[PDB]
């Protein structure tokens, strides 16, 4: 026997462990267990919330943002905050149109309005507007909460970072880049699969790509970017047993459940 | 003289410039408006230099630098930092009293019939800081930077700290007043009035005033509010606004270029 589904549920509430591979003889081994899991995830849990009460941290999501902003920005990027808001017209602009998948998860403030999806409208809009003050290239990043209606969260935390201008090897250049924020992280080891997704054992956590070309312009300029999940990120290299327990959360601190 | 420059010349000067147009007065129109000509000359030169200085050394964002120096400053006062949801619900906010007759509740973004964008962040602070009172016999205090909207020194977007700190060790007005002090001080802005001000969540709130901008308002429960959300024993907050203080602190002359913005970085702006 395994775990069952349910059971599975019940122990990832309060537990961090890997249960869904855990196999048994009979029911009653299974169910002494179970039992057994059960009681040690509890304790466990309530030790981690009384050990972040008596000596508190930074949250684990703003310390991972603050590890892999240090790194980029000692690779020359500056960091930028945009506006949640973003107007339709942006959207359409990025090809999210009424037809589109995406376009259906959009949640609207207004007639003209969203919550932003994704960070790329605004940061190559800032990319664009710094390139007009300079002549070498723009290098940015930004975190911040995206939303989609719905690894999934209605809210998450993207990292997405670009690079416009001249550049030279422009597929080495953003490997590279995936690099720096992956070992910032904490996640060395990972996957590059195809346009550039990032996975470790299967799960994506990232998407790039280079020369995503601005209709309203007829010449471009060269450009790459990444966006990565950081919840997803933070989940992996914490072993959490949900994507709900190390981000932002009225039931969970830091992985460990507080009612 | 008694001429200033017009309202519009005023916030033509304040669209790349940070200096104290206000304050200028003149003889007649045109002393203002040859001033005028020349100000707005420095402001667009100014403004370049800072952009070309920030492509040139990049750096953290100046907002995410005052939120790290206030961060590590209550972390090691011994404040949790949490981080909770943008969305709330409707009986959230009515258990703060913002109930459909309260002009705030006029100021809410809604997302469905029963969930908003937060205006505050008291209601999800309240939540967690009463759960984890199971947890401890001792003081719970925690904190939340992040951003908080309403329909509108105002942004409809702008980034909220709010501490709380419930079963304080000591009288609950003294403690508050310790912690706006570490926050003010720790923010680069050390000089700073409290004033007593009336609120219609709080019943009166001590806000923290800078020449007489608030930059914070802070309360002790009340005890309805407490008792709403299940808090029985001394309880305190704040909310301090993060555009606002880094506005005051680096001079900037509207609060639209501190934050989060498509168009100002840093003070400066991109376009
Ligand atoms: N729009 C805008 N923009 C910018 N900024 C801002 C705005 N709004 C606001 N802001 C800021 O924030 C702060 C705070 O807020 P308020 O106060 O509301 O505001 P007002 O008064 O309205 O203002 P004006 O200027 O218009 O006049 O407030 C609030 O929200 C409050 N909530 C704060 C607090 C207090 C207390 C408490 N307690 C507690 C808690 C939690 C838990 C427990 C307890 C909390 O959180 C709290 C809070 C202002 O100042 C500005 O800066
Ligand atoms: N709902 C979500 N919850 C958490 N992280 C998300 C969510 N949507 C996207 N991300 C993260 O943002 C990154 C940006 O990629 P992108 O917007 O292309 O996602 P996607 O193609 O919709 O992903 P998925 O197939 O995993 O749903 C994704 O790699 C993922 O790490
Ligand atoms: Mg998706
Ligand atoms: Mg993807
Ligand atoms: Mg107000
Ligand atoms: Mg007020
Ligand atoms: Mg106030």
């Amino acid at each position: 026997v395994k775990y069952t589904d349910a059971q599975i549920q019940r122990l990832r509430e309060y537990g961090n462990g890997t249960y869904e591979q855990k196999v048994f003889e009979d029911l009653a081994s299974r169910d002494a267990a179970f039992s057994k899991e059960m009681s040690v995830a509890s304790t466990d849990n309530e030790k981690k919330i009384k050990g972040m009460i008596a000596n508190p941290s930074r949250h684990g999501l703003t310390q991972l943002m603050n590890d892999i902003a240090d790194a980029l920005v000692a690779e020359g990027f500056i960091e930028v905050r945009t506006p949640i808001f973003i107007s339709k017209d942006a959207l359409a602009r990025m090809t999210i149109t009424e037809d589109k998948p995406l376009f259906k998860q959009v949640f609207w403030i207004d007639e003209k309005r969203a919550l932003r999806p994704m960070l790329a409208p605004n940061l190559y809009s800032v990319m664009r507007d710094l390139r007009d003050h300079t002549d070498g290239p723009v290098k940015i990043f930004e975190m911040g909460s995206c939303f989609r209606k719905e690894m999934h969260l209605e809210e998450f935390t993207m990292l997405a970072l670009g690079d416009m201008g001249p550049r030279g090897d422009a597929t080495e250049v953003l490997k590279n880049y995936i690099s720096v924020v992956m070992k910032a992280a904490g996640l060395p080891d990972y996957d590059l699969v195809q346009t550039i997704d990032v996975e470790i054992n299967g799960q994506e956590v990232c998407s790039a790509a280079v020369g995503p070309h601005d209709a309203a312009h007829d010449v471009h300029e060269p450009c790459s970017g990444a966006g990565f999940g950081l919840e997803r990120l933070l989940t992996i290299r914490e072993k959490y047993s949900t994507v709900k327990k190390g981000g932002a959360s009225i039931s969970y601190l830091n992985g460990a459940k507080i009612n």
